[PDB]
């Protein structure tokens, strides 16, 4: 590779792992809330799925869950 | 749970959305710079490789590829 | 490596590629199933999921089933 | 649902949970063959990394690790 394209292929890198550090940094103070959050007496797993769902389409979630426990009363689950 | 708890779980869920919505910025910059990589020829698959094994033990990394060899040519890898 | 690790070697090798085919030929009947259940009318991806919590403990499920529609509740979503 | 569809639900419930038994037997055997190589004195990291890369196509391995060798050098790795 040319002097060029080697100046280039530093720079994207470079800009890469400045943006990684970033997201490492965010990742660590959503890890710290979430022990914040441990610490005031809440279930952080709990936390993490209200997060994880409140990002699902409603609807679909809703719709999924209905046929979901159709199928499991159709099966007979008790 | 009572008002107090209320406060906190909607402080707790508000704090972790709003760094959610960052850690989804820096991962669109991430893509942008893959992209502007792209659009200067080079190879984003590879890139993104570069930059996995840049975070690993360099030791540990050439230690395991050179037992790798090792291993493919004793079972008569051509 | 020596005469009889080279042996060792390929079967080991041998014997895991083996129980990956077979491994391969079970996750295909299983896709099968699916397409017949698809074919009869049914919702796969719901399927999926049958399948998929019928193998969790069903007390902790409901437990934090328990507390996720607490904390819903509490933060106020409708 | 009515009478057909329940049946019809509780044998592709059925079969796929036979299914995911076999499953689950055969990686208990995979496991079964790494544990007597590692008894054997082998690496078993390594050997699942044969195993891995042996279902790759091996001109895109080689050149991509080409493709990458090549960056690496360019940002000046050492």
């Amino acid at each position: 590779l040319n002097s060029t394209a080697q100046g280039q292929l530093k720079s994207i890198i470079e800009r890469v792992e400045r943006l990684e550090v970033e997201k490492a940094e965010i990742m660590e103070q959503i890890k710290e809330v979430y022990a914040e959050a441990k610490g005031n007496g809440f279930d952080v797993k709990v936390l993490k799925k209200v997060v994880r769902i409140r990002k699902q389409d409603r609807a679909k979630r809703q719709e999924e869950d209905a046929i979901l426990d159709l199928y499991l009363s159709a099966i007979g689950e008790i």
